[PDB]
């Protein structure tokens, strides 16, 4: 199954947004599942950022979102925002924690 990075790009997510950083982190084993985290920083207006969050939220797969941060990039009038978020997908763990 294609990863979250591909889902964003295959379905065309993030219109109007300027990606700054995409970092795929090492998988984290837990006793019931393996987490696949992706850290993303992206710049845009509130509307385009919201559309992106809704797009990820509407994917037909379990994605959890964490560590949401948003700050204006500059003190100017109505300027764009920098949004940081950690997204995770999951797969089963049938092998324990050895």
């Amino acid at each position: 199954v294609p990863g979250l990075l591909e889902d964003i790009t295959r379905t065309g997510l993030g219109s109007g947004l300027e990606f700054e950083e995409i970092k795929l982190l090492p998988e984290v084993a837990q006793q019931f599942y393996i987490e696949l985290p992706i850290q993303i920083s992206v710049v845009g207006g509130y509307h385009d950022l919201a559309t992106f969050v809704s797009g990820v939220s509407s994917l037909p797969r379990i994605v959890t979102l964490h560590d949401f941060e948003i700050k204006p990039v500059a003190p100017g009038s109505t300027s764009k925002l920098r949004m940081s978020i950690l997204a995770k997908t999951y797969r089963y763990n049938d092998k324990g924690l050895k």
